[PDB]
C-alpha cells in the first residue's frame, strides 16, 4: 500500500465495475489509490503473496468493450486519477538525446494522451507522434493493445513510439525495460493485454508539433477506387517525401459511399506551401469531382475532435449507452470480399444499420515491431475496419441486433478465410486464443505468462488465463 490508499467508496467501487461498453459490471473489493509506483508494486506483490491471490488490474480512462480493466472480487488500481499537486511539479519534462536525435518524455502510466499532449506543447512545442483518435486514453490502456489513428501508416502504432517502460509485473517487482534492457518484458508488455504487468512509467518518442492542420474531407461511390486512394496515399513519405499526415476513412449512410479523410499538418515556416502541397496530391486521387470539404484549424483542436463529439453526445444522454463495438484488422487482399460481403451483404447497404461509425482505413505492417505481442494480420498492408456501434439506451433488443450483426461479421471472415484478426478482442475462450494469436505467437505469450504473471492476478478481465 505504502503511500496510497485503498478505498470502498462506494462511487469509486461503481466507476471500477463499469467500463464504456456499458454491459460487463464485475465488481472490486476495493479500488486502490497509488501516489508513485512502489505504491503499485506494493499491492501486486500484497496479491502475489496472499493465500487466495485477488485479481489486480488497473484502470485507466475505462473505454474498455467488454470488462477487460474489471477485477471480480479483488482490487481495482485507478492510475488515471489524478495525484495532487506534488505529482503535477513532479513530472518530468522533456528530455533531448543527441544518440535517439530527438526529444522523449517520461509520464505516469495513467497519465491520459490529452494531458501528455499539453503538458509536452508548454514545455518546447512538442508532441507525439503517433495517436488514437480519442485523448482521453491512457498511456498504459492504448500501449496494452496498440494505439491506432491517422498517423500509425507512417509512424506506426503508439507502440512503436515508445523507448522504455517501468513495469510492475505479476510478481510486484518494479523491471525498467526497453528494447535494449530486459527486451522479453518490453515487447511483451506492448500489445499485451496487460497480461505481463502495470506500466507505470512510459517513455515516450516527440516530435516538433505542428500549429495549425487542414483537414479534407472527400466522397467515393467506387471502393476499389477509395481503396486504391487509400493505398496510394500510405505508400508515400518513404525518406520524409510529400504525403498527408493523417489518412483515415469511413463508410457513409446514404448504393454505399465511402469517405477518405486527409489532413496536412503545417506551421509558419511551412504555410507557404500547403495549398500547393494539398493541390497536388488531391490532383492525383480519384473522388467523386466536387465532394472535397475543407477545413482549416490548430493542431490541438483537430486532435481532440472526438472529444468535441463526445461534449455534444452527453449533452443529449447519448454518450453513456451501450456499445458493442467490433474492431478488426483486415488483410488488403481480402477487403473487396469484405466490403462485398460485409458492408454490402452483412449490412445489405443500409449503414445506418451499423448504429455508428465504421472507419476503414489502411496501414504499414512494417510500422510495427514483429517482436511485440500486438496481433496483425499475415499480410504487409491491412485496414482497421472499425464498427463504432451505440445501442440505443433503455431497448434490450438494439443490443441484442448489434451484438447478432457482430457475431455475422466474424463467421463471415471465418467461413470465407478472410484471416482477419480482432484487435482489442474479446474472445474469453481457449481454443479461439491459440487461433487468434497462432501457434508460433500463442507459445511465446504463455511462456511470458508463466514468467511474469504465474498466479494470472493481472488483467483477469481479458479472459486469457485462468485467475
Ligand atoms: C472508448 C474509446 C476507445 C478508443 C477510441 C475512442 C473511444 C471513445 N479510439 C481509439 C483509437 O482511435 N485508436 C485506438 O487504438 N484505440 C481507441 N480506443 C480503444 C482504446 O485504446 C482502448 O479502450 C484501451 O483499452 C485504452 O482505454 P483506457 O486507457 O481507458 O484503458 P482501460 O480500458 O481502463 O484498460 C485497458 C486494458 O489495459 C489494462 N491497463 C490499463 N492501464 C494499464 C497500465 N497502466 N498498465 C498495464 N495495463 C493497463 C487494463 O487492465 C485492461 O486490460
Ligand atoms: O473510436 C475510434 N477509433 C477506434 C476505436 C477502437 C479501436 C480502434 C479505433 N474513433 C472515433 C472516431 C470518431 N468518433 C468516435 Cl466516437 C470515435
Amino acid at each position: 500500500v505504502g503511500g496510497g490508499r485503498l478505498s470502498v467508496d462506494a462511487s469509486d467501487i461503481a466507476e471500477a465495475s463499469r467500463d464504456f461498453g456499458g454491459v460487463a459490471r464485475a465488481e472490486p473489493m476495493a479500488v486502490f489509490h497509488p501516489r508513485a509506483a512502489g505504491d503499485v508494486a506494493g499491492l501486486v506483490g500484497a496479491a502475489f503473496r496472499s493465500a487466495r491471490g485477488f485479481r489486480v488490474s488497473a484502470r485507466g480512462h475505462g473505454h474498455s468493450i467488454s470488462g477487460q480493466a474489471q477485477a471480480a472480487g479483488g482490487v481495482v488500481v485507478d492510475m488515471s486519477r489524478g495525484r495532487g499537486p506534488g505529482a503535477a511539479v513532479a513530472r518530468a519534462l522533456p528530455v533531448h538525446s543527441a544518440a535517439l536525435g530527438g526529444h522523449y518524455v517520461d509520464v505516469w502510466g495513467g497519465e491520459l494522451w490529452v494531458d501528455v499532449l499539453n503538458w509536452t506543447l508548454s514545455h518546447g512545442g512538442l508532441a507525439p507522434r503517433s495517436w488514437t483518435d480519442y485523448l482521453y486514453l491512457s498511456v498504459g490502456g492504448t500501449l496494452s493493445n496498440a494505439g491506432i489513428s491517422g498517423q500509425a501508416f507512417h509512424h506506426g502504432p503508439q507502440i512503436s513510439n515508445v523507448y522504455e517502460l517501468d513495469v510492475v509485473t505479476g510478481k510486484g517487482e518494479v523491471v525498467t525495460c526497453s528494447e535494449t534492457e530486459n527486451p522479453d518484458l518490453f515487447f511483451g508488455v506492448l500489445g499485451g493485454l496487460g497480461q505481463f504487468g502495470i506500466i507505470t512509467r512510459a517513455r515516450i518518442a516527440l516530435e516538433r508539433a505542428p500549429k495549425r492542420v487542414r483537414w479534407i474531407r472527400a466522397l467515393y461511390s467506387n471502393f476499389s477506387e477509395f481503396t486504391a486512394d487509400q493505398e496510394r496515399l500510405i505508400s508515400l513519405g518513404s525518406g520524409g517525401g510529400r504525403r498527408f499526415d493523417y489518412v483515415e476513412g469511413f463508410v457513409v449512410a446514404a448504393s454505399v459511399l465511402y469517405c477518405l479523410e486527409v489532413t496536412k499538418n503545417y506551421d509558419d515556416e511551412t504555410a507557404g506551401s500547403v495549398d500547393q502541397d494539398v493541390d497536388t496530391l488531391l490532383g492525383e486521387l480519384n473522388f467523386l469531382p466536387g465532394t472535397v470539404f475543407t477545413t482549416d484549424l490548430p493542431y490541438v483542436d483537430f486532435l481532440d475532435r472526438v472529444h468535441k463529439a463526445e461534449l455534444k453526445l452527453r449533452a443529449k444522454g447519448m454518450w453513456e449507452v451501450p456499445h458493442p463495438w467490433l474492431n478488426l484488422f483486415v488483410p488488403a487482399s481480402r477487403i473487396a470480399d469484405f466490403d462485398r460481403g460485409v458492408f454490402r451483404g452483412v449490412l445489405g447497404g443500409r449503414t445506418a444499420g451499423a448504429g455508428g461509425p465504421v472507419l476503414i482505413y489502411p496501414m504499414n505492417k512494417h510500422k510495427w515491431d514483429p517482436r511485440s505481442s500486438a496481433v496483425t494480420p499475415d499480410e504487409e498492408v491491412f485496414y482497421l475496419v472499425a464498427f463504432l456501434r451505440s445501442a440505443l439506451p433503455g431497448a434490450p433488443e438494439s443490443l441484442e441486433a448489434l451484438a447478432r450483426q457482430n457475431q455475422r461479421i466474424l463467421d463471415f471472415c471465418a467461413g470465407t478465410g478472410i484471416g482477419a484478426k480482432q484487435y482489442l478482442p474479446g474472445h474469453k475462450a481457449r481454443h479461439e486464443w491459440a487461433e487468434h494469436f497462432g501457434a508460433a505467437r500463442w507459445d511465446r505469450f504463455a511462456r511470458l505468462k508463466a514468467e511474469f504473471d504465474p498466479r494470472a492476478i493481472l488483467a483477469a478481465g481479458q479472459g486469457i488465463f485462468r485467475p
